């Protein structure tokens, strides 16, 4: 019942947006755009990018079009919406009052069903099995995390109730490493470095303040419906 | 001390930016980025633009041209920049607590206008030139539930270090500025503009319908793109 929407703006368009950099050891499998700025097309490495038609490049591992900073217009100034947009969600879960729980599990979240709400650590998180997210179609989730987040190789995160994914936010202080094979669902907005351990999934958006890694990993995002033109 | 300013997102990298439509009488001048959404590049009239397929270029325009119509990601591009100009005018619109209400019962004459957050009810006119006094700090709203016209050759000054970057207008119904006129700051329209022969704009033109230029021109301020990292 409580509204904990993080609005993303020019970021929702986005499956991965990174600050510094994107690597990838082959073959990943992105579904929808991914970006650097204020970073250089050379800092997205092990795409194979092929540039088009100077605007964006494509790689035979993203299903959508690759964005960098010194690409040609309006491809900076696309790019500078999109990262700050991600800086003020970042800010706007890090900014919420008031939490429903504070320390759970002191920090492992281990066998845990999660009805929604607004959850804080000031430690570093482990989810160490996998977790289940329980609450309607509307229900919303932030997590508020000072430290680092891990999930344990293997780990799934499972939806029950009507949830959905676009309404699960992950506000993140230190790095993010989710474990080979492992599979996330929700928004992540990190502050540092995230790495997608080899052939891990993730159901959402990574975006990052400095460095996004993947191995071998697939992120699945939302479907950007086209703008609709007046002729 | 009261922050009136107005966040543009997106809209602060447009000199103009419509929904409808945007036409040319030429020669205008335009010194800023030109875009129309969800409208199509042939509501682009008298530019002689030339199209690179994500954007044109016209001799009037200093910068890029955009429209709905235009190749990846100018459509989603143009999305934002309208979403945001959207965002722009509501908060405009909603700050509440005017200073001044009403004030010349919409006729502003001989006014010099210290800093705050000015309503009418009604439609304004501008008979004469008007002054904003106030420092480079200083933020000034008006909120117009009606019309907005300037008369013929007047001029709106800026006295004790007023910064035009620091000035929005928010207007609901058609803004125009007469033959020779001159308009400093952020309109966010929510209908017409219409800047009629000679007429100029040191600002930006944001409109929820269309906007017409007769040989005008419109200077926005330029805002630099983040510094490359290579």
């Amino acid at each position: 019942q409580r509204d904990l929407s993080v609005e993303l703006g020019v970021a929702s368009n986005f499956a991965i947006l990174a600050k510094a950099g994107i690597s990838s050891v082959p073959d990943s499998a992105i579904l929808g755009d991914i970006g650097v700025s204020p970073a250089a097309a050379t800092y997205i490495t092990g795409f194979g990018l092929t540039q088009d038609s100077t605007t964006y490049a494509t790689s035979p591992q993203v299903t959508g079009m690759i964005y960098a900073a010194d690409y040609s217009t309006p491809t900076p100034n696309y790019l500078a919406a999109a990262v700050a947009n991600a800086e003020t969600a970042y800010n706007q879960a890090a900014g919420f009052v008031d939490p429903d729980f504070l320390e759970l599990g002191a920090g492992e979240l281990r066998d845990q069903t999660l009805v929604p709400g607004l959850y804080k650590w000031t430690s570093s998180v482990s989810v160490p099995t996998d977790l289940t997210f329980e609450g309607n179609g509307d229900a919303t989730w932030v997590f508020q995390i000072a430290g680092g987040l891990s999930m344990a190789d293997g780990v799934a995160f499972t939806l029950a109730g009507g949830a959905n994914s676009t309404n699960i936010a992950f506000q993140v202080g230190d790095d993010v490493t989710v474990g080979k094979g492992a599979h996330f669902e929700g928004v992540l907005l990190a502050k540092r470095f995230v790495t997608l351990q080899t052939g891990s999934s993730l159901n959402g958006r990574v975006l990052s303040q400095t460095e996004v890694a993947l191995q071998k990993a697939t992120v699945n995002s939302p479907f950007v419906p086209a703008p609709e033109v007046v002729q």
